């Protein structure tokens, strides 16, 4: 059995949806952020939720499931594609970067909902051609549609990117998914063997380096004393197997299995100073500053949409009790 229910979340219109296992709340006006995800059998909130509307707007990439299109940093807000130069807003002033794209602070539209014995679906969408300031930076008719499905114990979260315009464009997407993570008693694992060497502006040098603690990382490890803001390379490209981050909550015995498809070639892991009680395992289809790297696309994960084409990038959050 499943349900949809319109609600007000901190004074903004929102949609609660779920079944007997899981319940989400998506907030279309807040960059289509999935702001709440609850495990119903244990009654546990999984995501970092904002105390107030104002605290959300202070840091809208540090709550729920923010959408990063494109993800992370572009040096000087500048890059070229097929001969043409682009200038995105420099919103990270100290490191002189564009950071986190166009969509996490814009209003999306609810395009449909669908309920069957296969689960409950909510779809949201935004058309960048309708955003005049975005068009100044990125004059392309990109349309992004999110399809959220809750079925059994999994939230499926699919992004479909469409080129409805006259020219090709490069694209990447990531999520800044912020889980509650008590440092003392939760464990984290990730399918990664290598990570990208970063400079003081958090920009890749182009070099990869082995993750020294990769065995611990694969198995599940605590993050006490470890401060992360790291760009990991998914091990899937080179080794196969899985592409996923796992969080294990030791008290209620809840496993959160965050899977992503082969397009999600990189994971950024961020836990601030380690004392903020959250963790962001962020799957990205492209590496930070991918647009400015002369490296093969099999590595960077850069993608291009020709006019009239579309691509769906899949990921999912499964909650297991063990
Ligand atoms: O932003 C345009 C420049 O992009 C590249 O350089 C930046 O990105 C590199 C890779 O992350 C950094 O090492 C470098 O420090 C950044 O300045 C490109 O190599 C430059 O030619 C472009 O002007």
């Amino acid at each position: 059995a499943n349900f949809i229910e319109k609600i007000t979340y901190l004074g903004t219109p929102a949609i609660k949806a779920g079944n007997e296992h899981l319940e989400m709340i998506v907030v279309p006006e807040w960059g289509s952020n999935v702001i709440s995800l609850v495990d119903k059998t244990t009654n546990v909130q999984l995501l970092r939720e904002p105390e107030t509307a104002e605290s959300f707007h202070d840091t809208p990439t540090l709550y729920g499931i923010p959408i990063l299109f494109p993800p992370n940093r572009i040096s000087d807000g500048t890059f070229s594609f097929r001969g043409r130069t682009y200038h995105f807003d420099i919103n990270e002033k100290d490191k002189h970067n564009h950071l986190h794209g166009f969509l996490y602070h814009e209003k999306w539209n609810v395009v449909t909902t669908k309920q069957t014995d296969e689960g409950v679906i909510v779809e949201t969408e935004i058309d960048l051609s309708e955003l005049p300031h975005v068009q100044k930076q990125f004059p392309h008719h990109a349309v992004v549609r999110m399809t959220y499905t809750i079925k059994e114990n999994t939230l499926f979260k699919h992004a479909t990117v469409m080129n409805k315009g006259k020219e090709a464009f490069p694209w990447g997407i990531g999520y800044h998914t912020t889980f509650i993570f008590p440092a003392e008693s939760s464990l984290f694992s990730l399918t990664a063997d290598q990570q990208w060497e970063l400079d003081e502006r958090l920009l890749p040098t182009g070099k990869l380096m082995d993750v020294p603690y990769k065995e611990a990382l694969h198995e599940g490890m605590d993050l006490r004393h470890k401060q992360l803001d790291d760009v990991f390379l998914s091990s899937y490209q080179k080794r196969g197997g899985e592409n996923q981050a796992v969080i294990y909550h030791q008290h209620a015995h809840i496993s959160i299995i965050y899977k992503a498809d082969e397009q999600f070639k990189h994971w950024v892991v961020y836990n601030a100073d380690g004392k903020q009680g959250y963790l962001c395992p962020e799957p990205y289809t492209w590496v930070t500053n991918a647009v400015n790297l002369d490296l093969p696309s099999s590595l960077t994960g850069l993608q291009v949409l020709e006019p009239g084409e579309e691509t769906t990038a899949k990921s999912s959050i499964t909650i297991e009790l063990n």
